[PDB]
């Protein structure tokens, strides 16, 4: 009766090998009616047993699973940017403290998650501010980086800082002589040590396409140098890596990845190319985002 | 969930709106009564209820009708509060000043707006509209440039006044004040600004709040525009400004600024100037003698000064 | 104008005097009719509002009553037997997270009451980074294990991921050598270290009114008890007590007892008690007079006890 | 959370749980023959069920029952190793020595728990029973004073122990060690100390961690009892010690400066108890785990696979 010494040679076969019952009847040369009979009885005592997870979460393992691949410190999975929205602002909420300097961006995405911080009745002692100029007209007021940047603030009961230059000038003399400003100047130096960063991930493929914002012209040689995704007008190839650069004010990703937390928000496969890329750069790191993308971020 | 507050509320009702007798009440509900004087009493003291006496209705008034007289205004308003801590003095003011805002406009105006304190109040009190009048709100000044708190920055007081109106904003992206004239030439050029300064040319209604010299504000003028500035401004005898035009006391009239005129102030059907002081009549004054601004909201004592 | 005055004059007498109008039109002299015109219009032009708050909350407002009264940085009324405790427990548990601050060190005391408050903190995923102690030692048997500060103290800790030191004396000795001996020891110095200056402070309070397993009776005996009735004693915090007056009353039992002072207990940024039931409206009376705690966890019906 | 987890769900508990098969689950529920395997395949790749095989049964058992022969232990469980690291080790026996205790204790059962790591995983891994069995959990010793992490105290164990047994409990106030008698004395007299001591009287199942001088993990003994007392002990022979009560390698007592400081069981009661189960391993372990089967202060032995072969020696 001791014949247990095979059924964990048995069952090694069955469950790791997966050689079905008439694989591992006829390889050791044993009657295909004698496999079955050593594990189901087993299953009494040891002998081998399994174990099936009752409470398990789809959306939790996707997200280790996200952070393993990644290397990120941290990921979230959840019109379902409002999903997105309120999970992303706990993932915000638990990462804040006193006295960070929090750096907004743009757009349907981080308003998404603005719009679900938490109402505070004291000063959580951080600094709001923005880390990109003014949309110049190219956005609706609700998405202007000040408005979410300000509403944050409000919400958290805390410094805000807005920023009175437009992220993208006609010409390099006019930013140049911007960046001498002691408005500038003081705005970057925030920049230059801000701690959590919360940022949406543009990309080539809705109002705010790269055509609508910088014209065709441009969004044309864009696709030409292979970009696959910019973030706060800084723009990256696929494995994470130009005309208007020049004439930017924004923060430069070099300093955006000092930040502790950088925390990018996006979804749709539509973004996929940026995201991915966004990844591969280390620019974020940490994802807030669907079920959806995540898993095609895995594949 | 709460107790028969629900019931006092009620009761509130019938004695407070219908003005009806606690007896006619008591008969009416079957309620002993003697239980609706107790409720009517106890919603009072609650804060479920709460009754105010505008005592001061008859010189204010008076106060309103002798502003427009001697300046022309179209119309003019003042807030009074016994209350003498300053920030209450301008609830007094946002509270009222924001009323006459809501009926002043009409569907598809053009609203400007000023930054600071005062412009602030009015919005905060704005009534909130459940559907869209149609109109448009746009700063009438570029940005602070870090000189102001957030809560008054002018971008701030537009999009949220479009808030309480359900009206579309457009926020400026450029600052109210350049260190060198070809950065703020080169900006003009811009679509951007021309938008928005396409929006100026055909303002409807204005928001503007007051500066004078001897605001000893942080938002002083030796702060806002520092030291040297300051000097040439007293130096030229300025009462006053808005949206960092600048008038003497007498209201005659920037190669760095980026603002709207005030020939295009004027052209507005309704300009109007909040504000209080008595380190502001020197600019509050220059203000109405150059009819940069229709309508005036302000309270009991600066008015009293106005007058004599 | 002029019946300007009058309808003010009306006004007055008929919301301050809350005078009936029947009354209003007799004492003036003027048909009670007029009476009722004057105060429709009153309203009509704004000369009188009425405001009554339709979003009104009960408990909220007893919370700043409260406050008022007896200077409590906080305050929490809630609604719902032990079930009721419940209803505490869980805005309890909300007051103590949106307290807490990085750094902080919290101290707890025994019972239903703070294990209720403590079942109901929100389970955290990192460490906040603050410290669990008990304010007070072992039960000695006297209570349930579910309800041992050390359970409690462990137990919070365990919710908010953060460092722990439980106490392994008892709260009271048999005599007092024993328990300064106890306090030579290099255990009981830490422990009290951390009581020297805690932050947040989490606290049920003792009476002598009740008669559940925690009676005086039961866990001091009779004879002790029935001399704390003597010395006026109205409650007890973590077995320190008080009289009705908040006064500290030196006990006897006082020698033999290993837990915080309260001179230590106040210099705690926030000392939040815990209770209900007007079977100890004395004791918790005498810890608000006494200053003892700073913050009040309750349920609406004992809420209103303690305006009357 | 859904959807299809929601279903893998319920095709795996179909599958394993009532081992109907898949031609026939797939009958069940409307779908398809290729694609109830593929679901298989997810879940058991996803995590929602996982499978484990004991390739040691075999020679676990035969150290099972060899320690029994060798040293007359009622029961004895041997958990594998070397497949394995430091804290995984522990859950190893953990969950092992979970079930030997599940099936040992009998209604009416007073249970016993010291501290420490290992006393802990047995605990941790406790059958979460739902429904009383009239048991009731008393530490045998006072409390660790700060010398111990607060997830190791005796406490801590024993509540948390009584949680998963639906047993009522009762915690100890006093510490395990006073370095002056005239508290102890003045503890020992209360009715406090007598009630828990009564408990001690009458022990019926004892879990207990295994304690030596090799020790060099935190608790050492110069950590515990400090230099100069460590030095006593090396200086008496001691190998071990079970509720800092200390013997040598051959199981005779050995006293110390300490007895008289000591709140906490005696070994005479230990024995009197039906099941007095030792849980340790750790080839530093070695002299305190021999010491406490030659003094027969434990019955049961709760081990891993090195520490098993060693003791074969
Ligand atoms: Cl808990």
């Amino acid at each position: 009766s001791d014949d247990i010494r095979l059924i964990v040679k048995i069952a090694q076969l069955y469950y790791e090998q997966d050689m079905t019952q008439a694989q591992i009847a006829r390889e050791l040369g044993i009657y295909r009616t004698t496999i079955s009979r050593l594990l189901k009885r087993g299953r009494e005592q040891g002998i081998v047993t399994i174990a099936i997870n009752y409470d398990y979460n789809e959306n939790l393992w996707l997200e280790q699973q996200l952070k393993q691949k990644f290397g990120l410190k941290e990921a979230v999975v959840a019109e379902q940017l409002s999903a997105m929205g309120q999970h992303g602002a706990l993932l915000v909420d638990r990462l804040l403290e006193p006295g960070d300097i929090i750096g907004f961006s743009w757009g349907r995405a981080v308003r998404s998650l603005v719009e679900n911080l938490p109402q505070r009745s004291q000063s959580r002692q951080v600094i709001c501010v923005p880390i990109i100029g003014g949309p110049s007209g190219k956005l609706e007021s609700r998405y202007h980086v000040n408005t979410l940047t300000y509403g944050a603030a409000a919400r958290l009961k805390a410094e805000s800082h807005l920023a009175d230059f437009p992220a993208l000038l006609d010409n390099p003399l006019i930013r140049n002589g911007i960046m001498q400003s002691q408005h500038f100047k003081t705005i970057s130096s925030y920049w230059d040590s801000l701690d959590v960063a919360l940022v949406g991930i543009g990309s080539p493929a809705d109002g705010a396409n790269w055509h609508a914002f910088y014209g065709s012209e441009e969004s044309d040689d864009l696709n030409a140098r292979h970009v696959a995704g910019d973030i706060c007008s800084r723009f990256y190839d696929i494995n994470g890596g130009t005309n208007m650069s020049e004439k930017t004010l924004s923060i430069e990703m070099a300093k955006l990845r000092q930040a502790r937390y950088s925390i990018g928000i996006a979804m749709g496969e539509e973004k996929y190319s940026g995201i991915l890329g966004a990844l591969h750069g280390r620019y974020i790191n940490c994802l807030v985002t669907n079920r959806e993308t995540a898993e095609l971020l895995l594949k």
